[PDB]
C-alpha cells in the first residue's frame, strides 16, 4: 500500500518512508530520479516477488495476476521535497558482492544494455536473437507481435521497470521494447547532438539502479537523431549506460560492453 | 434543432478529487487517483483522459438499436462525456509516469476494414489536399465523418456528418461507432497537432498518436483520422515515418490520390 | 443573472451550473470560445435580446455606447478554472443554422470570418470603404482621423470586439474588425505562432454557428518569404479570405453552399 | 487611498472599483495594459490634480509635495483576474469632443509623440527644441541635466504616466525621458525585426489613454535595434502611435505624425 | 577570527509580509509594501532589494569613528544586513511596475575621485583581464576592495580586501564605506552578470545598473565596480556603448592598460 | 539536533533559527552553498565531528558506509523556502583560514576546487590513479569494474559527494570527485550554462574557506570550437585547473599563495 495524496507535514511524518509518504528512503527502498520525477524501488517487495515468480509456473499469468504487488515494488512517492533534499539526485554506482553474469554478454556489469537505432534498423529483429524470456512491451504500438509472441503489455515507467526488475531478480532475461517514451518524454537543454541532457543522467540513474540490484536489463532505445549528431548522441549514451549495441540496416555496427575485467 | 444535455444524470467528478487515501482509491470518474476495470487512461501531451469501457459498451448497442446515428449523438452529449472524461485528480502524472497505453489485441479480433487483417488502432490518412482528403474519405463508405476542429464548410451541412468540440467526444462518438459496428472517421487531429507542444513536430504528437492507438487497440476497434503535421516539404518523409510508427496504419496522400499506405497486420 | 467574477464551483453541485455562474457545464444557450489558453463564452440568449434592441436604434454606434453593460453580458470569459482540463483541445463545432442564406461578403459566403490580409493603411481603408459596412469595430488601432468622423464603434478587449460584431450581424448589419492586432500579439505558440490559426478557426466556427459573416482585418506580420504559405494556412482556417496587394485584391477564396 | 493587498473575494467585492480591489472599472477609472501588466487611471483625480496643478506657482514643488495625489492618479489594482476578465486587453480608440492641438504639430491626433534613435542620436538635444515644461525622468543614468535643468524624476512607470498625464490635462508640455524601461522590460515573442511584439501594444495602449484624456505626451524611447532591422521597427512603432519623430547622427530621419485632418 | 551576527538586535521582517490593507501600509522592513521615507528601493532583474538610508548613515559614522574598516565590517553583519536588505511583501513588483531608481543628486554634492566633477554613480571598470584590473584598482588608492562572487586568491589573503556573499552586503559595505569618505570598489558584479537572465546581454543587465547608479546619486557617492560583460570580442564595442550609457562613468581595460574613460560630470 | 525537512519558519522569531532549525538566518558554523537554483549548506561543526570519527578508522570508504547519516547531516539543503529572496545572487565569501598550507595538488596551491577536464576514460582514469588520492568519489557515472575494485565511496547526490569530499580533506585525506556530470547536466541557464560558473565558484570558495583542496573531474562537453574560450572560463571559476589532452597534460593553471 502506497501513499498516494497524503504527504509528510511534520518531522514526525518526514521521517517516514517514501512508501508511507515521508521524504526519507526506508532502508529497502532506493530513489530512481527520472528527468524530473522521482521513482522508488522497494527491494522487499522485488525480493517477495521475485521468490514468488520464481516458483511460479508462468511469468504470463504472474504478472497480469499480481499488477498489485508490481505498483508496490516501484511507485513515485507523494512527498514534494524530495528534489529540495536530494539536490542533482543520481543512483550511486555499486555492485553487489559476488555478482556474476554470463549474459548478455560474459562479465557483462550490472546495468542497462541499451538497443539503439532508427525505425527499421533491424532492433526487433536483434532481441530475437538475443534468447529473452519475454519482450517487456511499452509506449509502442499494437503489433502482431504482441499477440503472438512472448510478451508483457505494460502502460508506464513503474511497471515497465517493476517487472524487468522482478524477472531479472528471478533468473530471467528480460527486454523492455522501448524507451520510446523516456525520449519524447524527457524534455531538457539540449546538447550537441540535439538530445537533452537528461536523457543521459536518467539512463545512467536506471543503469545504476540495475548496478545495485545485481542485474541486466536490456532494453530498446531509437533517440530521433540526425545522421550528423547520431555518432555523438551514440556515444553520449555509451557513456552513460553499462552495455549499449547500435544497429543500423539490419547488421550491429558497434558494441560497447563494460565489464567486471574491464576486457572485452 | 438542438442537443440535449442531462446534466441531472452526470456522475464524473468535475471540481472535487481526492483529498485521503480512502478517497485516492476510488475511479477516476469519482476523483480517485486509481483506475477502475473499466477505465482505461489516455495521455495526450500534458493531458490525461480516461475512457469508460463499461458506458462505451452500453453505448454502442443503443446507438446501434436506435434508427439514427447523428440524432442519438446529439440527444446524448451526457452519455458522451461520461464515454470520455478527463478525470479531477491532479497527481495523475505524478503517479502513473510517461504514460502510455498498453498494446493489446482482444481475442476473436477479426478486421476486413480499411484493410484485410487490420491491427486495431489509429488509421492515420495524412497529407495537406483538402478535395484529396474528402475525396478519399468519401470512398470509404463511412458512415459519418467526425468534424473537429476544422472550418465550417458545404460538407457540414450536406454530408453525414457530426460535428463535435473537444478531443473528448471526438474520440467517444468513434469510440461508440466503431464499437456498435459503424465506420468513424475523424476529420481532423487539426488541433492535437496544433495543441501538443514539444525533425519538425513535436515528439509529443507521435506518443499521443501511439497512446490513442493503442486505446483503440484495446477495444478492438479501428478509427480512420485525418492528420495534416504541418511539416515543410523537405522534412515531410522523415515526419510521416515517424507517424508510421506510432500507429496501425497510415495512407498518405498527393496532390489528390492515395500514394502510400502502410498497414500492420494479423495473423 | 450576472457573470461570475471570483466565486467559481468548489463542490460538485455548483460544478453543474452555468459558465455564467461559475460552473462547469454550459447551458444550451451557451457556447464556449477558446482563443489561445482564454476561454471565453457567448450567450446566444443574451445576443437575441441585444439584437432586438439594437435594430430599434437609428445608430448602432450609438446603441453600443448606450448599452456597455449588456455586451460585457453577451461575451465574457468565465471564472471557472477547471475548464482547460474538462475541454481538451477545445474547438467549436462546425454548424450552420437550418435555412441560411447569404450574399455579402460574396454570394452562398458561407457562416464564419473573412479575413482581409496585408494591403496597407490607406489601401485597408479603401478596400474597407467599398464593402458598404454598417461601421468598423476599432480595436488595438492608435486612434487616428478615422475615430473621430467615421462610421465605428471603439472597443478595448475582444469580448467587447466579438460581442460588438455578433450583435450587428444577428440584427442584419455588416461589421468588419479593425482589427485582430491583439490577437496576432498576444497569441504565442510554436514563422506564426499556431494558435493564431486554430484561434480563428474556432472564432470562425461560432460565427457560422450562430449563422452570421464578421470580416475582420488581420496582418499577421510574415517575412516577404513566408508570406504566401502564411496567407494559405489562414484561408484553411476560415470561411473566406481576400489578400490585398497595393490597393487591389490579388487573392480572394471563399467556401460557398449551393 | 489604493487596495494595495486586499483583493475581491465575493461577487459583491467584485464589482467594487479597482481602487477599492474589486475586478470592475469605475466610471471614472481606464485600464491601461502594459505587456502583462495592468494599470488604471482615475480621471477624476486627474482632474483634481490638473485642476490644483494650473492654480499652484510652482509644477516643480506640486509634483514633489503631492506624490500621494500622484499615486492616486495612476496606480496597479490589486485583483488578479483582471487579465482573464478583459482577454487581449488595449485601450479604445476614441478622441474628445472639441480636442484641438497646436502641438507638438498642428492637429496632432491625441496619443504619444515617440522621440526615437539609438544612444547618441541627438534626442536630449530634441526635446530642448521641442519648448517644453518639464522633462519626466525615469530610468535613465543621473546627469547634470537632473541639476541644472527643469526636470522632475520619478521612479516607475505609475509615476512617469501621472504626471505627464497631470501636466498635459492642466495645460503645460511634458516629455518622458524615457520608456528605456518599457523596452528592457517588456518581454514576448519577437517580431522581425527583434522587438517583443508587446512592446508595440504597449505603446498602443498608453497612445490610446492619451486619446481618450485628450493629450500630447512626447516620449522618449531607443528600441535597441540592430541596423538591419531598424528600419522595419520604426516602422511597427509608427503603426502604434499618434506620432513618431526619428533622430539619427543629430537630424530628423523621418517624421509620422496622425493629425486630425489626414494632412501633413 | 569570525564574524559577529547579533541575530536579536534584527528588526527586518523575514516571513511575515501585510495582509491587510493597515498593514500594507508599513515600511518594507516592517513587510509593508509602501518605502518610508528613508527607504530606496533598488529593483535589479526580478529581484527587489531596499537601503535604509537612516541605518546606513549611522553605519556610516560609526565606521569612520572606529579605529579599523575591515574589523568593524566583520563585528557587523547585523549592521549590515539591516543597511540593505530584499523586502518580504510579494506585491512590490505590481505595485511599482518597471521600477528604476529616480536621477538625483543631493545639494552641495562635490567630488574629485575617480575624476574632477564625477556625476554621483557607479564607475566600471569593465575587461577581461585579470592582472590589468587588479592592477587598475590598485592604483585607485582604495581604502579596500569588496570581494564577492570571484574565486579566492592572494589577494584576498594578502591585500586590503572584505569578502562579502551577496549582493545585499556588497552593496551594504559600498554605500556604508563611501558615505563615511573611504574609497570602496567592488570585485566583482560577476554574479550580476550571470545571475541576470532576460546585443548579446541579458538587457536586464543594464537597467540593474542604471537602478543602483541611481541609488548611489540618491546617495551622493561613487561605487567603482569591477563588471566581466562576457562579450564576444565583435560585440564587445557596443556592449560597452550599452553599459556606458546606463552608468555615472566607466573604464576600459585592453591587454593590461586603460585604454577608454567615459565620464558625466556636473558643472 | 535533526534537519529540518518539512516544517520551516512562518514568524519572525522562528526565521531568526538557523538553517538546520528551518530558518533563514544562517548559524556562524553554517555556511550556504548556492549551486544554480538550489542552496545547500554545510555545518562546519559536525563537519570537524566527523574528520574527527573518520581519522580514527583504518579505511575511509567502509566509515562512510558505516555513517550515511552523519553525511546527510554535514551537508544538506535548507526547507526555508525564502532563502533565494533573502540572499540575492549568493556567493560564497573568498577567505582563506589563518595559516593555511598546501603542497597538493601544487605548492601553495590555493584552497578550492582543482578541476580535471576532458582526457578520456582511460586517460582520466590515469591522470587521477597518479595523484594518490585516498579515494575517489563516484558520483553520476554508470557502475563499472573501478566501482568493485578501487579505492572508492560511491554517492547518490551532491550533498553527499561534496560532505564526503570535505570530510576526508579535513581529515588529512585527499578526495577527488568522479565526476561533476551531474551539474553539467542539471544546472539550466543562459556554449555552456552560466550558472555552472558560478556554481563552481562557489563550491570553490566554501572549499578555500574550510581551508581544503576538492580534486573535481568535469566534462562540460562543448564544441571543440568553444572548447578553449569554455575551458579559459572555468579556469576563471576556480583555484586550478587542469587540462587533459590524449593521455598528457596540456595545460594547467593554479592559484597559489606565496
Amino acid at each position: 500500500t502506497v501513499a498516494l495524496v497524503v504527504e509528510a507535514t511534520t518531522e514526525a511524518e518526514a521521517k517516514k518512508s517514501l512508501r508511507e509518504g515521508g521524504l526519507v528512503p526506508a532502508a529497502h527502498e532506493i530513489m530512481i530520479p527520472v528527468g524530473n520525477m522521482i521513482l522508488a524501488v522497494d527491494t522487499q517487495v522485488l525480493d517477495k516477488c521475485a521468490l514468488a515468480l520464481a516458483a511460479s509456473d508462468d511469468p504470463g499469468r504472474w504478472f497480469a495476476e499480481n499488477e498489485s504487488l508490481i505498483h508496490s515494488t516501484v511507485f513515485a512517492p507523494v512527498a514534494k521535497g524530495l528534489h529540495r533534499v536530494y539536490p542533482l539526485l543520481s543512483v550511486r554506482p555499486e555492485v553487489p558482492a559476488g555478482y556474476e553474469a554470463s549474459w548478455p554478454t560474459q562479465d557483462h556489469m550490472p546495468g542497462l544494455h541499451l538497443v539503439v537505432g532508427g525505425t527499421g534498423a533491424g532492433k526487433s529483429s536483434y532481441l530475437a536473437s538475443q534468447d529473452l524470456t519475454l519482450v517487456i512491451r511499452w509506449g509502442e504500438p499494437a503489433e502482431r507481435f504482441d499477440v503472438e509472441g512472448a510478451t508483457h503489455a505494460v502502460s508506464d515507467l513503474n511497471e515497465a521497470l517493476a517487472v524487468a526488475f522482478v524477472m531479472a531478480r528471478a533468473g530471467y532475461r528480460p527486454a523492455i521494447d522501448s524507451f520510446r517514451n523516456l525520449v519524447f518524454g524527457i524534455e531538457s537543454a539540449a546538447g550537441e547532438g540535439g538530445i537533452s541532457t537528461a536523457l543521459y543522467s536518467a539512463m545512467t540513474a536506471i543503469n545504476n539502479v540495475c548496478s545495485r540490484l545485481g542485474i541486466v536489463v536490456m532494453v530498446v532505445v531509437n533517440p530521433m537523431a540526425t545522421e550528423a549528431k547520431a555518432e555523438l548522441v551514440y556515444n553520449n549514451m555509451a557513456a552513460s549506460v553499462a552495455g549499449m549495441t547500435v544497429l543500423m540496416d539490419g547488421a550491429v555496427s558497434k558494441q560497447t560492453v563494460r565489464t567486471l575485467s574491464g576486457r572485452t
